[PDB]
């Protein structure tokens, strides 16, 4: 037993991290087969970032302008293209450590592991969720651009995030691995603000089920609620609406614990209305919303990866 | 910016995990050079665990009784010895993925990453602290024995923990990699209880400095305190005593933020006495004590590993 914010084992991704240097800009790239993926603002300078035209900027580049370090081994670029906000550098060497992989654009509420990197070297790994407002509450310092977020599914790495930028509120914005930003953000230094965030209701419910699986039951009650009446209370506390689809996803957890989903909604309702009154759940004095129903099942049942 | 429970990148350890099977018992082992380390209760049975005599038990074993799977490759055992509560299986093949490594017995309050494993396959990675009562609040299901905890220091993996058992309170106990239990625990099914835990005071202070580095300042005050007067309040809230040595360790963080250590102690005092009053620190509504001063500096300055 026990319940922890658990990241996926990061080794499959560690073997793909490289350093990309162009001009005065150094950041991380992702080396898969013979392509290195990295944020396109690596071709910017200290005065380009205000409103750059990356198409002009890139047409003025030569392959030899791109320094890619894979450890103590320099890779030479033999081609380059831009795809949305990512730059793709074709190198003459295929990464022998390339894992089985996919690129996936995730929905808000979904979680993933972030391998924070500086200068192509991994620094740490942690679990994130894509917030409803398409930011992530990460831990990123200058130099971390190009670090990626991912999930692992049996033997397959599903890359879903590459880091680009930090918003004035201390939260983070980035793209999928095809270079499309999550949310309304753009890779230019202009006024941008996250948008009001909300709590991921289906995830909170998943985590309450995790608590029950693990022996916290103090927050349960004998009441039930309708989805409609629950959502009326959720909206008041700035929770995302719970859909019948969410209810269906919570089926397995509801079945394993014997607590009907709408019964758990009644518990969340009372927790929202009364607070926790000095009690904790799974070591938290807040309602935790960065575990998906799948995360809970994986960790409470012990799924692995080869 | 941002502050997350960050684990070390796990790849160096992933390449060392193997499955050890003896009789009806399967668990994880750690393959370094030509030795596989694993908990000695792999030689027990369903009726041995009540009060086994591992010396008799092991003298009755043959090398061929030990099935070690390294992926889809069976390793044959050519020797075995017991060292305290770990079993050491000499195999005929040195692990080519053996990282640079050390075995270290850590002090309570120190943190480490746990690579949770089942059947030799990594499941996830998370950050733990060794509690003052020598338990860890982990996430461990049946089959996770032999999973290891570690730190990484530049290129070197310092192994500090191997998992053995779960206590009735849902917390976990294990050994160093030389097989010595942390705390008073023994690997036999007899009444054992953790002992009263306490909060790791120097770590809470580190985390308050992390909050200041990251822009939370609401909990600061103009007061100061003496170490003596602070410790009088700490003892009342079941906090570990703060030593002058702890104060010295907090020097770098105090210097970077400009907040004297004892000034931060005055802040913690008021937080203990008044609570947080519905406010959060670094996304927590509890005082967090599983970040060391070193953890804070590493994450707020961006140290990597090759
Ligand atoms: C990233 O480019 C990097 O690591 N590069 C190494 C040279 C860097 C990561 C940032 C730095 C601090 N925390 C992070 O996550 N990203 C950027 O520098 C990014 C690049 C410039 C400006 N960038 C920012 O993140 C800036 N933020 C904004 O300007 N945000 C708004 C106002 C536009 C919304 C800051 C101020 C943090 C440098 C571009 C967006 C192209
Ligand atoms: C571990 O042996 C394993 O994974 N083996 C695979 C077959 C297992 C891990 C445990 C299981 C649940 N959570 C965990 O961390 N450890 C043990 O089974 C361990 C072995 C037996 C009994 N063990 C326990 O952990 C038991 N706990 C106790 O008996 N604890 C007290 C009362 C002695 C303090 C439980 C009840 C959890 C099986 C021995 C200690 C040798």
């Amino acid at each position: 037993s026990g319940f922890r914010k658990m990241a996926f084992p990061s080794g499959k991704v560690e073997g793909c991290m490289v350093q990309v240097t162009c001009g005065t800009t150094t950041l991380n790239g992702l080396w898969l087969d013979d392509v290195v993926y990295c944020p396109r603002h690596v071709i910017c300078t200290s005065e380009d970032m205000l409103n750059p035209n990356y198409e002009d900027l890139l047409i003025r580049k030569s392959n030899h302008n791109f320094l890619v370090q894979a450890g103590n081994v320099q890779l030479r670029v033999i081609g380059h293209s831009m795809q949305n906000c990512v730059l793709k550098l074709k190198v003459d060497t295929a990464n022998p450590k390339t894992p089985k992989y996919k690129f996936v654009r995730i929905q808000p509420g979904q979680t993933f592991s972030v391998l924070a990197c500086y200068n192509g070297s991994p620094s740490g790994v942690y679990q994130c969720a894509m917030r409803p407002n398409f930011t992530i509450k990460g831990s990123f310092l200058n130099g971390s651009c190009g670090s990626v977020g991912f999930n692992i599914d049996y033997d397959c790495v599903s890359f879903c995030y590459m880091h680009h930028m930090e918003l004035p509120t201390g939260v983070h914005a980035g793209t999928d691995l095809a270079g499309n930003f999550y949310g309304p953000f753009v890779d230019r230094q202009t006024a941008q603000a996250a948008g009001t965030d909300t709590t991921i209701t289906v995830n909170v419910l998943a985590w309450l089920y995790a608590a029950v699986i693990n022996g916290d039951r103090w927050f349960l009650n004998r009441f039930t609620t309708t989805l409609n009446d629950f959502n009326l209370v959720a909206m008041k506390y700035n929770y995302e609406p719970l859909t019948q689809d969410h209810v269906d996803i919570l089926g397995p957890l509801s079945a394993q614990t014997g607590i009907a989903v709408l019964d758990m909604c009644a518990s969340l309702k009372e927790l929202l209305q009364n607070g926790m009154n000095g009690r904790t759940i799974l070591g938290s004095a807040l309602l935790e919303d960065e575990f998906t129903p799948f995360d809970v099942v994986r960790q409470c049942s012990g799924v692995t990866f080869q």
